């Protein structure tokens, strides 16, 4: 297991990230400095998650203390969808850049499919509920996302959450200029994503996996709702392996050559998460876990179902 997949915009990009949504203001400053301590190279960020200054404050110390270079972090964000106005877009990155206290961004991700009605509200509603849209195509924010690498503030621009139509809906822009580099999804042994994987993948669009743990600590979680830590079927495997059932579930994405986010800010958590490069899973124990697919989604944007641009409609 290499430790690095290669992006179509020739950069390197560390298969195992720190996960940052839900990562308390107060814990996720020393959550980062102890990923980065135990080896993380790669944080998953966004400006929606309301915690890229403290992110940031981690970062800027261990870049200070020479943990590690510059060059060796592979900061990701994302473009909320308030933002996919072309001219917000340079805005928006330039706020994640000074929060994070970077100069530029390794990759920056459309977060969505899905634009918003800009202003201050993150989900801004009719006086029905309604969350009110914008009317901006994936295109035109597209074009924006490629002048941000053509002006130096991102090294690399990719999707998230993009089903596979609107995949190649870019992929056949008119006039394309960059590729996505990557399509950041959820995916999970409930999740599987076969179809939209082998799509991206045919098309050199590296694959991040959202999500891995199945959240356990997502905001909607109910009761009921099935849990991938406590099934047997995979502690099984984990106890056949003499690795956590969390290693299981991280390693699983890396066997399929995608790129994988586990959140912690627990620290015995996050070095554990990162001991997966010291065992493997057979294809006999891959097959069996794509086998648990039950198209079960932790983020369904469950607000947005009348979006035009609402991606999970489609079968994939
Ligand atoms: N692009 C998108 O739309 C999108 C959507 C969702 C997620 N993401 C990204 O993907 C990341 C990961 O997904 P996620 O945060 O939804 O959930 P996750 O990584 O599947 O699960 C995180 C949860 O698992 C716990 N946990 C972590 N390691 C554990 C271990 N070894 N043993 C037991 N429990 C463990 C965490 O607890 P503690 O933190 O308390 O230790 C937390 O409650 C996010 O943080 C975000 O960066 C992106």
């Amino acid at each position: 297991m290499a430790s690095r997949i290669l992006l179509n915009n020739g950069a390197k990009m560390p298969i195992l990230g720190l996960g940052t949504w839900k990562s308390p203001p107060g814990q996720v400053t020393e959550a980062v400095k102890v990923a980065i301590d135990v080896g993380y190279r790669h944080i998953d960020c966004a400006h929606v998650y309301q915690n890229e200054n403290e992110v940031g404050v981690a970062i800027q110390e261990k870049l200070r203390e020479q943990v590690v270079k510059r060059e060796e972090l592979f900061i990701v964000s994302k473009l909320w969808c308030t933002y996919h106005e072309k001219g917000l877009v340079k805005g928006a990155c330039q706020k994640t850049l000074s929060d994070l206290k970077l100069d530029y961004l390794d990759l920056y991700l459309i977060h969505w499919p899905t634009g918003f009605k800009p202003g201050k509200e993150f989900f801004p509603l009719d006086e029905s509920g309604n969350v009110v849209p914008s009317d901006t195509n994936i295109l035109d924010t597209w074009a924006a996302m490629e002048e941000l690498v053509d002006e130096g503030l991102v090294k690399a621009i990719g999707i998230s959450n993009f089903n596979h139509l609107q995949v190649e809906m870019i992929l056949n822009k008119p006039g394309l200029k960059y590729k996505p580099a990557v399509n950041q999804i959820e995916c999970h042994p409930y999740l599987t994503q076969e179809k939209l994987i082998q799509y991206c993948q045919s098309k050199g669009i590296v694959v991040t996996a959202y999500s891995p743990l199945g959240s356990p600590d997502r905001p909607w979680a109910k009761p009921e709702d099935p849990s991938l830590l406590e099934d047997p079927r995979i502690k099984a495997i984990a106890a056949k392996h003499n690795k956590t059932t969390a290693q299981v579930l991280i390693r699983f994405p890396m066997q399929r050559n995608l790129v994988v986010i586990p959140k912690s800010v627990t620290p015995e958590r996050i070095a554990e998460n990162f001991k997966v490069f010291d065992f493997e899973l057979s294809s006999q124990d891959m097959t069996t876990l794509l086998s648990y697919n039950r198209n079960w989604r932790v983020c369904a944007l469950l607000s947005c179902t009348s979006h035009k641009d609402y991606p999970f409609h489609e079968e994939f």
